[PDB]
């Protein structure tokens, strides 16, 4: 028993870990195979961030200006382009640590762990959740770009966020590993500001089932809603309307603690409406929205 | 910019955990240079633990009795021997992998990341508090047991905790690298009730200076205080003395922050006699406990 935050063992990531170097600009990539993808803003001076042409300042830049080190070794760059967001520079040498890895285009309100590097080194591993407004809430200071999200089944890592950009607001946004920003962010230095963080609330709902699975159960109550009611009340405060297919994704979780979906919503109604009246539920005084219903179920059930 | 509850990066860890399995109970197991570190209790059936006497349960087992296996591969097991609550089993093979390593035994309040593992397999890493009543509030299953918790000074794993059980109450109670167990906890199934629980003190105004670090600020007031006043508001709320040498070693985040630490006390002390009044504080709504000064520093500056 106990529920914690928890990320992937991060080690057949750290093994992809290297430093980019272009100009006076150093930051981390990602090396596959013969392959390191890092953000393309590498190849700007703080000054081009005001206002790139990330295609132009490219020009000036050949193979031997993209300084890529492993560990201690450098890498020769035999090739690089840019993709959307990201550049790939072709090394000579295959990562040897690569493991079997997919790029994964993940949908808000997914988690994932994230390794946070600088110079090419791992500092720590934390878990995220892609908020609704496409911002993650990370660890990021300056050099930290190049830093990758994934999640791992089994032997399989799926990397799903490469780190960019620190919004003025102290949030975070990145991209995918093709390049493509996640929401409407784009590498600039300029405003740039998010919408509404809303609350995940399947996420919430799976984290009631796990606090329900590990003793916490006061706030279960007498009562049940509809999609149709529940929702009212999830619009009012900021949470993400609940649909059929969010039910349908909390059914192993219902079955396993015999408390319906409905009657769990109803259970988060008053929550809302009441508040917590100074009480926790798994150690948190808020609602905690970045796990997912498939995070409980792993965790709960100690899938390795 | 952003804190995060952060673990270290677990690949070093990871490649040391191996599955150990004497009978029909199966555990992990701790591989460092050519032995393997585990839980004396894993010589014991669900029967044994409700009384057990280790010394003569030992008598029994042979090195061929223990079955060490390290991937998909048999570690062939030359010499067992039990210090305090952990087995030692000498193999003859040194761990390939074996990192810089020391075994160090924390002091309460000090934090770690743990490896969760299940069958030799990490499953997730997180980060962990030893408690002032000597728990720590895990996420572990039954199968856990030889997870390790650890710190990382650059190259050098410093492994601090060895899993051993769940006490009824759904916390946690482990033993150091020699097999000592933090408080008084022993390793047999029986009552053992954990003592109180309370906040530490120094950790939570560290995270409040991350919070003025990370643009937080709501909560700075314009008061000052002692340390005995402050003293006399932790003992009410079930909050550690604060020392000198607490004050001495949140030097530097005042000095970062300009931020005195006897003004910070009188912000903490408003907030326990005031309580948050619905607001939160880096995403909290809770003073939060699990992170050193060390770990505020190490994560504001990005050490690697
Ligand atoms: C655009 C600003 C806000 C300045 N930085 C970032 O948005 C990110 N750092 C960054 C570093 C260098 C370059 C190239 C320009 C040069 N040299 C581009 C970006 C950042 C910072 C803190 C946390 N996360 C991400
Ligand atoms: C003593 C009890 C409470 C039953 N288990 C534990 O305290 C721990 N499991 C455990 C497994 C096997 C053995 C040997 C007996 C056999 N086979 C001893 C201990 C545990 C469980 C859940 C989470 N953390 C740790």
């Amino acid at each position: 028993s106990g529920f914690r935050k928890m990320a992937f063992p991060s080690g057949k990531v750290e093994g992809c870990m290297v430093q980019v170097t272009c100009g006076t600009t150093t930051l981390n990539g990602l090396w596959l195979d013969d392959v390191v993808y890092c953000p393309r803003h590498v190849i700007c001076t703080s000054e081009d961030m005001l206002n790139p042409n990330y295609e132009d300042l490219l020009i000036r830049k050949s193979n031997h200006n993209f300084l890529v080190q492993a560990g201690n070794v450098q890498l020769r760059v035999i090739g690089h382009s840019m993709q959307n967001c990201v550049l790939k520079l072709k090394v000579d040498t295959a990562n040897p640590k690569t493991p079997k890895y997919k790029f994964v285009r993940i949908q808000p309100g997914q988690t994932f762990s994230v390794l946070a590097c600088y110079n090419g080194s791992p500092s720590g591993v934390y878990q995220c959740a892609m908020r609704p407004n496409f911002t993650i809430k990370g660890s990021f200071l300056n050099g930290s770009c190049g830093s990758v999200g994934f999640n791992i089944d089994y032997d399989c890592v799926s990397f799903c966020y490469m780190h960019h950009m620190e919004l003025p607001t102290g949030v975070h946004a990145g991209t995918d590993l093709e390049g493509n920003f996640y929401g409407p962010f784009v590498d600039r230095q300029t405003a740039q500001a998010a919408g509404t963080d809303t609350t995940i609330t399947v996420n919430v709902l799976a984290w009631l089932y796990a606090a329900v699975i590990n003793g916490d159960r006061w706030f279960l109550n007498r009562f049940t809603t509809t999609l149709n009611d529940f929702n009212l009340v999830a619009m009012k405060y900021n949470y993400e309307p609940l649909t059929q297919d969010h039910v349908d994704i909390l059914g192993p979780l219902s079955a396993q603690t015999g408390i319906a979906v409905l009657d769990m919503c109803a259970s988060l109604k008053e929550l809302l409406q009441n508040g917590m009246n100074g009480r926790t539920i798994l150690g948190s005084a808020l609602l905690e929205d970045e796990f997912t219903p498939f995070d409980v179920v792993r965790q709960c059930s100690g899938v390795t």
